[PDB]
């Protein structure tokens, strides 16, 4: 608590953040004095892209609920640890290299946590374990190479998970010591999962089996060359699947030992399918037979030289078919 009238600049030593508080409070100067009663009135700070280097002083804003600090220069967030009213936190595009042990332990009201576009390489044990109301977790565009399988446990309300643009490939190799990491266990409310741009070349069997609410799966821009045909088993609500920019070609060749892999079987609710840039030189005649709902099908930028007669005929809802930049007639 600020117990005596104190200049804003004395509480918030970062020039940019002092200006932020001044503006929020509609004070005329950062030399203007404030009381805790005025700081108590602050429940939102929206200060993305503001050249903030330090949020020191934010400890005196106990009632902050919405905190937007993307696009600043932060390297330390330990000043947030007692901000128990936080519901929404954007720390995207800062200079965070690590997260302090226990930093989010008390942020039990957080619904949305955006840590994208930082320099994170690992996550401490238990870092998210108290975030019972978290619906949205964005860790994209970091350098994250270690996760253990209890990172996301009891995030039962998680609906959106973005792990794109990291270095998770090692964890899903069948030969990973101790076994592959099944970090998507128990996420039964997850609807959107982005695992693009991670260098993945193997997909552990049943790795997605608990994701019964999943509607959108983005596995693009990986090195994926083996799918077996049960990857997407029971993911019946899947509507959007992006497998573009992978290495699936061999799985669709008639001479594949031992037949094409029919990895799209059963996807009767799928509306959007992107299979562009996979090197496909053939499309098996029956590979789309179950895709009753398909509306948009992107097969661009492959190596297709013909198409079996009738391959698209069961696709009665198809509106957009992109066959561009193949070697077709």
């Amino acid at each position: 608590t600020i117990t005596v009238s104190t200049p804003i600049k004395q509480i918030f030593p970062d020039d940019a953040f002092a200006e932020t508080i001044k503006a929020n409070l509609k004070k005329k100067s950062v030399t203007d004095a404030v009381t805790q009663n005025e700081l108590n009135s602050i429940d939102q700070i929206i200060a993305n892209n503001s050249d903030i280097k330090s949020v020191q002083g934010i400890q005196y804003l106990p009632n902050v609920r919405y905190l937007a600090l993307g696009g600043n220069k932060l390297h330390d967030i330990s000043a947030l640890k007692e901000l128990t009213n936080l519901g929404w936190l954007n720390l995207s595009n800062n200079q965070l290299e690590t997260l302090p042990q226990g930093v989010f332990e008390k942020l039990t009201n957080l619904t949305t946590l955006n840590l994208s576009n930082n320099q994170l390489t690992s996550l401490p044990q238990g870092v998210f374990e108290r975030l019972a109301s978290l619906t949205t977790l964005n860790l994209s565009n970091n350098n994250i190479a270690n996760i253990n399988d209890q990172m996301l446990e009891g995030l039962t309300n998680l609906t959106t998970l973005n792990l794109s643009h990291n270095n998770l490939a090692r964890l899903w190799k069948h030969a990973n010591p101790g076994g592959p990491i099944y970090f998507l266990k128990g996420l039964t409310n997850l609807t959107t999962l982005n695992l693009s741009s991670n260098g993945f070349d193997e997909i552990p069997r049943e790795v997605f089996k608990d994701l019964t609410s999943l509607t959108t799966l983005n596995l693009s821009n990986n090195n994926i060359a083996n799918i077996n045909d049960q990857m997407l088993e029971g993911l019946t609500n899947l509507t959007t699947l992006n497998l573009s920019h992978n290495n699936l070609a061999r799985l669709w060749k008639h001479a594949n030992p031992g037949g094409p892999i029919y990895f799209l079987k059963g996807l009767t609710n799928l509306t959007t399918l992107n299979l562009s840039s996979n090197g496909f030189d053939e499309i098996p005649r029956e590979v789309f037979k179950d895709l009753t709902s398909l509306t948009t099908l992107n097969l661009s930028n492959n190596q297709l030289t013909s198409l079996p007669q009738g391959v698209f005929e069961r696709l009665t809802n198809l509106k957009t078919l992109n066959l561009s930049n193949n070697q077709l007639q």
